[PDB]
């Protein structure tokens, strides 16, 4: 989620 950073990133993914």
């Amino acid at each position: 989620l950073f990133l993914x």
